[PDB]
């Protein structure tokens, strides 16, 4: 019932809250009584309570100055508390801000502070601020000191002095602009957990009292570098008013013996000074390594020395030590024991609905249109970061600063009011920002995006729309799989003559699917090194399990998987021990994470039989040479962008295109269209020589064309893919199936 | 009107010779805003702990004649890589570096351009 929520005042100043009647008889509170109110990031209030018949009962009704104060904003809660024993003030001691004050040369004291504390009573604390108006521009002023202290009610005698120094405005925006945990996006499960492990033992120390054990004083991050791991200690770190020390692991290192160890005492001695405090240290993998793995004997020092310092700490001091790495696997494994960030937070890649609130939270400050819409970013951006959604969203700005340029004048520094007001930032701004910005999780697997779409692929609509439902149906619907209990499927292989469309089929997943798209060539992945093509089998996968929903795409994964033993060349079983790395990431005693498998491969007769089995690369699809319709097809998305004559009978083509692949019709198509820019170069060259046509393709152009064209694939070579998918059809229980009665 | 963040960082690198300096020098002739230039031989000459007050009080000066246009030629010479270096005297200077880097919060209107 204490919490409450802010609602708009109609007649209340800066000291009265206007509460439901019903609510002052349950919390017994009476009218004229002062009340005690606290809000986000440590702010207290002191205000005379009064009743109001218009309000409702879990809401209360404040000015703005005291919401300012309290660094509350309407919708949110507050506590509400009786304040009682708060005597009358002796001194206080108030100080004004500084672009209050610019240009004021009156009397402060006998202008503003006079006629507000005259006769009232206002309750007041130290270091609140409360807005008078008078003279020639309202002035805001700081309570700096209350005698008693914090909490004082200003009675007539009280002498109010308001010499000094004015408060900057670099003080007001940092309370503002201090990180919080509204700052944190994506994150809320970890969050609560470090809350736990952090604040509670703050709050409520007598519950460990209680139960008489001791909360632990370390807590290790690890995640994807940008993910918030710095943004969370110091979230944290400021909400708990305690001291944030940040340490980073490179200006530790020194190359004198022993420096590195003075500097992390040193460090702690200051935190241990600076009481509470919180202790951060960025890259803690580089400073501290394993002491067995590591042949430099001074990072072994650094790890003695850090364990050491986290021992002896827990003295029942208030600090708490976090750290912050990329790969903990990295960390010693003495630091690992009880204490010592005995506890691991692990904090991921944001998701769509994480990343939609880090796109709101750095969208918050920021003037948008009515066009833009913000979960169609969250859509776009498939595996930013949230450092990369803030760089994302400034790039935006400066996009349409750079849009704007030619508007304004850089030379004369008079400004346009309504060519100001006109700046905003637009869908079109996100869309270049997006285009120009890069994804963190795949930066390393940066690729080109052809832009080939569904209805670029000709045919193929059984095959296209299986790729849609596999990736879409678990992604799209989570809860449908649950409710039948049976996980989806996750591995895809095609296999068929060369230029059927293979390729596109994966190229139209990268584009069109909101799923990440990590790609492999089939050799890309070997290693002459003895142990680095196995490895490099297993950081691959890695990185689409981190970034998952993730298509995983084997192009000619002939050349990666064979039949395994085939012979003593390969590389001295360099190449069959890829496979058995390669098997053990599909399906291993691992969590099924969301990664999708999907391979392309010319040849299927020699792929291991242990990765086509299901689990693995489970649905296998044939992809043939298009028949009379699919010949249709392919010849009417080749051609739907270029103009093309009427006359033309694309479906006579096929018709006579008996045999021919995919890549073949695509041939006659730039063939078609190479012979019409000779003619039209010739035409004005000619018109040129004349001096000192042909807005479509016309059917002519056709005619000469296919005269030049020939079928890629063979006869035999057909019969060879066409006897393989037989023996899939032969190895199935025999006839439809047909269930009994 | 917008409430977006400046790119107060402008890093300037190319092929010696090309005239990074003679931009430096064009822009502290015609830039109405206070103007102020530190070099990195300069930085480097003085001695331990009068360059990190130089760098203090040169932020300082051009924080305190805002706009500021804040220009370090040579920067490779003051902030050399953290992960290859050696002397605990450039160490600092980078850290304060740094630190001085993350101090601005835009009211000050001070631009850091880097050659
Ligand atoms: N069904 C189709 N619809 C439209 N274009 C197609 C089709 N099949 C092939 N193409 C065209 O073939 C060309 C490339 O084919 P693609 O890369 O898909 O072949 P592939 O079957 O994967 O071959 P490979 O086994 O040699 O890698 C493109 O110009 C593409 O437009
Ligand atoms: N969950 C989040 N919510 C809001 N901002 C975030 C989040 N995660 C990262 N950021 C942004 O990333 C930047 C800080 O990156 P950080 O995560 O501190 O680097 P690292 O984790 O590699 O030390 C900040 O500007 C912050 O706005
Ligand atoms: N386009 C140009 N016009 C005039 N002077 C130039 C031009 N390009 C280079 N310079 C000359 O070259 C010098 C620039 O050297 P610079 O590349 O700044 O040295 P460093 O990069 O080693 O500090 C200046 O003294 C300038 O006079
Ligand atoms: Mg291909």
């Amino acid at each position: 019932p204490n919490r409450l929520i802010v609602d708009e005042a109609i007649n209340e100043d800066n000291s009265v809250v206007s509460l439901s009647q019903p609510k002052m008889d349950e919390l017994q509170l009476f009218r004229g009584d002062t009340v005690l109110l606290k809000g986000k990031k440590r702010r207290e209030a002191v205000c005379i309570v009064l009743s109001d018949d218009t309000c409702s009962d879990e809401k209360i009704r404040m000015n703005r100055v005291v919401r300012n104060n309290l660094r509350v904003r309407l919708g949110d809660v507050i506590s509400i508390q009786p304040c009682p024993d708060v005597k009358y003030g002796k001194r206080i001691h108030v100080l004004p801000i500084d672009d209050t004050v610019e240009g004021i040369t009156g009397n402060l004291f006998e202008v503003y502070l006079k006629p507000y504390f005259l006769e009232a009573y206002r309750p007041i604390r130290k270091g609140d601020i409360f807005l008078v108006r008078g003279g020639m521009r309202a002035v805001e002023f700081k309570v700096v000191e209350t005698d008693p202290s914090p909490y004082c009610i200003v009675a007539p005698d009280t002498v109010i002095h308001c010499e000094g120094e004015p408060i900057k405005r670099e003080d007001e925006e940092e309370s503002l602009n201090e990180v919080g945990y509204d700052d944190i996006g994506g994150c809320r499960k970890q969050l609560a957990q470090i809350k736990e492990m952090v604040e509670l033992p703050l709050r409520h120390p007598a519950l460990f009292k209680e139960i008489g054990v001791k909360p632990p004083r370390g807590i290790l991050l690890y995640g994807p570098p940008g993910t918030g791991k710095t943004l969370i200690a110091r979230a944290v770190a400021n909400e708990t008013g305690a001291f944030f020390f940040l340490i980073n692991g490179p200006e530790i290192m020194s190359k004198l013996a022993g420096e590195s160890e003075s500097n992390l005492r040193k460090a702690f001695e200051e935190a241990e000074k600076n009481a509470p405090a919180i202790i951060f240290i960025d890259e803690l993998d580089a400073i501290a390594p394993k002491r067995e793995k590591t042949h430099g004997e001074v990072e072994r020092r650094i790890v003695s020395q850090l364990l050491t310092l986290m021992d002896g700490l827990k003295q029942r001091a208030h600090v708490i030590v976090m750290a912050a790495t990329n790969r903990p696997n990295s960390i010693d494994p003495a630091l690992r024991r009880f204490g010592r960030f005995d506890r691991e937070v692990d904090i991921g890649i944001p998701d769509a609905t994480g990343r939609l609130e880090i796109l709101q939270i750095h969208t918050k400050n920021m003037k948008l249109a009515d066009d833009v819409d913000l979960e169609q970013v969250a859509n776009e951006t498939h595996g930013h970061v949230g450092a990369d959604l803030a760089a994302l969203c400034s790039e935006a700005a400066l996009q349409a600063i750079r849009k704007k340029m030619d508007l304004i004048d850089l030379e004369d520094e008079t400004i346009d009011a309504e060519v100001m007001n006109s700046l905003a930032v637009t869908m079109d701004d996100f869309r270049w920002a997006l285009s120009q910005s890069n994804p963190s999780a795949l930066r390393e697997t940066v690729v080109e995006v052809p832009q080939v779409t569904w209805e670029d692929i000709g045919g193929l609509e059984d095959v296209k729309r299986e790729l849609q439902e596999l990736v879409q149906y678990p992604v799209e619907h989570p809860d449908k799989f649950l409710k039948f209990g049976m996980t989806p499927s996750k591995g895809v292989l095609f296999y068929g003559p060369p230029g059927c469309g293979k390729t596109l089929l994966a190229k139209a997943i990268a584009n069109e699917c909101q799923a990440n798209f990590i790609s492999i060539k089939g050799p890309e992945l070997l290693t002459m090194w003895f142990g680095e093509s196995e490895a490099n089998v297993r950081e691959i996968f890695d990185k689409a399990r981190q970034a998952a929903p993730c298509v995983l795409f084997f192009d000619q994964l002939d050349s990666i998987a064979k039949a395994r033993g085939g012979n003593i060349g390969d590389g001295g079983g360099a190449a069959d021990r890829v496979i058995n790395q390669i098997l053990t990431e599909m399906d291993g005693m691992s969590t099924k994470k969301n990664v999708f498998i999907i391979g392309a491969t010319n040849r299927p007769d020699i792929i291991d039989p242990a990765i086509l089995r299901p689990g693995r690369l489970d649905q296998l699809i044939y992809i043939p040479l298009p028949d009379e319709k699919s010949r249709v097809a392919i010849l009417k998305a080749n051609l739907r962008k270029s103009p093309v004559a009427k006359d033309v009978d694309l479906e006579f083509l096929a018709k006579m295109t008996n045999g021919f692949s995919g890549a073949d019709l695509t041939e006659i198509c730039q063939r078609a269209c190479k012979l019409a820019i000779r003619e039209s170069i010739e035409s004005e060259i000619r018109r040129e020589r004349e001096r000192q046509p042909v807005p479509e393709i016309r059917r002519d152009h056709f005619e000469e064309a296919m005269r030049f064209a020939r079928r890629s694939v063979s006869d035999n070579d057909i019969r060879k893919y066409e006897m393989f998918a037989q023996t899939l059809q032969q190895s199935r229980g025999f006839g439809s199936f047909r269930f009994p009665s």
